[PDB]
């Protein structure tokens, strides 16, 4: 298996045939882990020699699957839910159970603090529309979403405030200051929100990032999201602005220390000093772990993001 | 000698004492080559053992100077210039003679073509003033000149059109497509224009580049400009906008293939589609070698520069 | 071979079959000369008898290929371009080498002088749009570009000032006043700018010229540009207005004596005597050989072009 963080994953099916030869990096086996099922890519090209794995198998990590050729709280409220009407006791899927356990751990073990803010993105939206036009009449086949600008702004903010690109230990006594900047971006698949991770966001440009995002969003909404494309995230951006919620307080995505939720952009009046100009404010909200970061550092971080997205030219400085 | 392109340079004086110990990278010896006299830096720290070089010596390359411890055209018009008045036959300095020979070679051997253009830099100037304010009230001690934005725009244009980051041979039959992007920026010292080279402009940010430029401009205007800080340039930017010349046609700086001259920014009316808005147009002029580049490629290059400087946000894409 | 100016051209391939019979004037053989590869047309119709030429042959002029049936300057700067980064020493194609040699001869042997000018073409553009509409609803399948009006204006100017329709000798002592008016128009093929020549521009109308131009532009951009369609030019029009460069100084296309570069039309304010009316100015630039023409004659020529294109009705006078 090329890259699983160390969880025992149960196979669902395989992609190959006895005698088939596989391309450079394409699907061979789907395995149903956490978040969503992942398709192992190919390491190289070659015809099949081993069905060392089959349909229904299970691998924890680095197993040869293919050879080729080339205190005392009250209990939950016991209620007879059927005495008031008709019920239907559905049972949560395994990914739903796992996500619930992960969130119930992050809620207890992380002291959350949520700073809300609003970013004037009128210029950013005008520029994004202009670049979506220019990238059309030049036949690039790329769509620049408002999320890649936020990824760049958050990468800049992690460059300036490296305390936010950290992670605590089990006991919460040793920090892990990361020097790389990967950012997960919560994509909405029919099976809930999955977080694919984009690597080295601080270096890549907005068009390369936009191509990566346009690819991986579809890769997730289809279910073919490959492992390693959901591991090693330093930060999370949960954008639900396409649906509403003028603000919301997300949950920190352990083992990270912060998460930026993005809301629906709205045209609001802004005081220019003498009158109310109609600008387009985007409500962001930084929910962070209070053990690593304090209120002032969260304030400086979200105001760095606000300044960067307010005038995107600050990404070249 | 740490880095001379292979020219025999004559020493002027030394910077050290018998027994003195020198710092990491500071002056040891000044040598009067082409363009301007260069101060050899230190390779390391250590007390003096050899005055292997002295005052008045001459080195062509890699000489141990210190050991430490730790067809038929008409002739020129023969005129008796004194029969009309009083004259004074001054003789050109050695750097003036060398620069004249270099320019008289570049004029003959290079077919120049000069494309003029005007760039709407109203937004760029507003943003530069805003960042000069913000970099003051935050005590950065940096001054962001309009030239670093042009360096970034030219680096972007060399990324997009790599044919401009080239160099021809003696016979003009083999090109040398360079992959690095260094840009010389003509600084005006009391001894004329010297071109110091800034390396990897495509990667560095505008504030790092602005610090480099603020340092090396003074380093040149004082004369302490070190070698290697004037070698390996892929492009040249000759900015004379501080003096006038609404346009000018520079001479290609061999062995490069192009040079961008910059003129004085002026507030001109621009057709927005229905009226004349007063914008701030900066006149640029790309003078390039016709043997490598043709008129259409020069047009695309200067319009890439014009688009980048017109909306600097295109540096993040 | 029907028409090569006297250069030894190397064959690339043939267009026919043993037994095939060829039409009136269509492709038989492609030969890779200067500027671009040319397809020899047919002189007549008839079935094949000789493969007197083959694939890879070479002809200098009039060879039977088919029978049918029916002082001391400094050297170039020696730089080790790899000590600053990674390079890639590509070698120029044969057409690039030839064009570089031609331009490096024209630069030395021709004293260039470039007169810039701006032409009010508001009426001309309105009339061209009107005729493009009228030539559509009448099903002519012709597109009238702004370049045919410039060809007509330059033909008129060559009629009025016949000194510009000239050519010098090797020694530059005997002029050759041409009486015909052919005009090359620099078309932009993927292999650079090629100049196809349109004959007797002074007589043909704008719709016939527009059909010729629409045909030969595609003929060049595809590579099927036939010889004789790039020979015998009295003048050159290099139009790069589709790309930018508000002005540019082209290189005289020897053995001609002048060249008109055309830039991007822009809406500028023009003094009507009492106010600034927004007109559409087209920046032209006449670069001419100073040995034949002087500054005043160039001024009169470019002002004739400016007057003609300013009010195109002067083409009937």
């Amino acid at each position: 298996v090329p890259d699983i963080g160390g969880d025992e994953v149960e196979v669902t099916e395989v992609m190959v045939k006895v005698g088939d030869k596989v391309a450079a990096e394409q699907s061979l086996i789907t395995v149903e882990g956490d978040k969503a099922s992942m398709e192992v890519p190919a390491p190289f090209a070659g015809v099949v020699k081993e069905l060392k794995v089959n349909v229904g198998d299970k691998v924890k990590t680095g197993s040869l699957i293919m050879i080729f050729e080339v205190p005392g709280m009250l209990p939950w409220p016991k209620v007879d839910f059927s005495k008031f009407g008709e019920i239907e006791e559905v049972e949560l899927g395994r990914i739903q159970k796992i996500s619930g356990a992960n969130l119930s751990r992050n809620w207890v073990m992380i002291p959350h603090v949520t700073h809300f803010d609003k970013t004037d993105i009128t210029e950013l939206e005008a520029f994004r529309k202009q670049q979506n036009e220019e990238a059309a009449k030049r036949k690039l086949d790329v769509k620049i979403t408002p999320v890649v600008f936020i990824m760049k702004a958050v990468a800049a903010a992690l460059e300036q405030m490296p305390r936010f690109n950290s992670s605590l230990s089990e006991d919460g006594q040793r920090l892990t200051l990361k020097k790389y900047i990967n950012i997960g971006v919560a994509v909405d698949t029919p099976n809930g929100l999955v977080v694919p991770v984009f690597k080295d966001v601080n270096k890549k440009g907005i068009i390369e990032l936009s191509r990566e995002l346009m690819t991986i969003s579809k890769k997730a909404r289809d279910g073919k999201l490959t492992a390693g494309e959901m591991q090693g995230g330093c930060f999370t951006i949960s954008s639900i602005g396409g649906l509403g919620t003028t603000h919301f307080a997300p949950i920190v995505n352990a083992p990270e220390v912060a998460i930026l939720g993005v809301s629906k952009s709205a045209m609001e009046p802004v005081w220019n000093g003498k009158e109310f100009v109609p600008r387009l404010m985007l409500p962001i909200s930084l929910s962070f772990d209070h053990r690593v970061i304090d209120g002032a550092d969260g304030a400086r971080f979200i105001t760095i993001i606000n300044n960067t997205l307010s005038d995107i030219r600050r990404l070249v400085m």
